[PDB]
């Protein structure tokens, strides 16, 4: 509930600190680099759906997957009704009701091209098929088995397609057991960055489109308290 309002403002609310909407900024970058066909896209960790609705402006079908049923139900309500209402925290128990509106964002006309479903990004259904584009925003550093997640990706992207991963690389044992980290540590006195881990698992099936890019984002917790974070976006062409 509390996180739901934070995420609905994150995906559909006004900007904070003059930072552009993050889901939209991410998909703008994906679409500026996708040179393949526009039949099918996959949004992993789609949360309440802004990136999926943005992808649906260009792709014939967009599948959004998240572990949270509450998030998936909200994205589906937006797709079907065009709007929803939610609460955000002002101060303590003082709250304020808000509206998310696809029509105001020019997203309603293509909302019917989305389908949202509950799923586990580390163990996706074997019926999912392949995609022209896969977006995984703010996901990798929240998964319990990043290697299992990455092992699926060569098979899920058609040759010539695009994979986009964004992450602030916030490594925490509460989300990923240390033995499973793909980066963020030293090995033989050499630093192994998360990006090095991504390259190890994804190359040569994917080719990194250099350079990576910083994309900032702001999450609102109260009227006064925010997270302001700089994610690294890495774009990968399927060879």
């Amino acid at each position: 509930d509390e996180l739901l309002g934070q995420y609905l403002d994150f995906h559909y609310g006004p900007g904070h600190f003059d930072v552009p909407n993050y889901p939209k900024a991410c998909i703008e970058q994906a679409l500026a680099h996708h040179t393949g066909t526009t039949g099918r896209a996959l949004d992993l960790g789609c949360a309440v759906g802004r990136s999926s609705f943005e992808l649906a402006r260009r792709f014939d079908e967009v599948i959004g997957i998240d572990l949270s049923r509450r998030f998936i139900d909200s994205a589906t309500r937006l797709a079907e009704q065009g709007q929803l209402q939610y609460q955000v925290t002002l101060e303590g128990e003082l709250i304020e009701r808000r509206t998310a509106d696809l029509a105001a964002l020019e997203l309603s006309n293509t909302a019917g091209r989305t389908r949202f479903q509950v799923g586990d990004a580390c163990a996706l259904d074997d019926t999912l098929g392949r995609f022209d584009l896969i977006f995984a925003g703010n996901l990798i550093d929240r998964l319990p088995d990043p290697a299992a997640f990455l092992a699926q990706l060569p098979a899920l992207v058609r040759p010539g397609g695009l994979l986009m991963i964004t992450s602030p690389y916030t490594l925490l044992p509460e989300f990923t057991p240390r033995e499973r980290w793909i980066g963020g540590f030293e090995r033989n006195g050499q630093p192994v960055r998360m990006l090095d881990g991504l390259r190890h698992h994804l190359e040569p099936d994917f080719v990194l489109l250099e350079p990576t890019r910083d994309i900032p984002f702001v999450i609102r917790e109260t009227t006064r308290k925010y997270q302001h974070t700089v994610a690294e976006a890495s774009l990968w062409r399927r060879a």
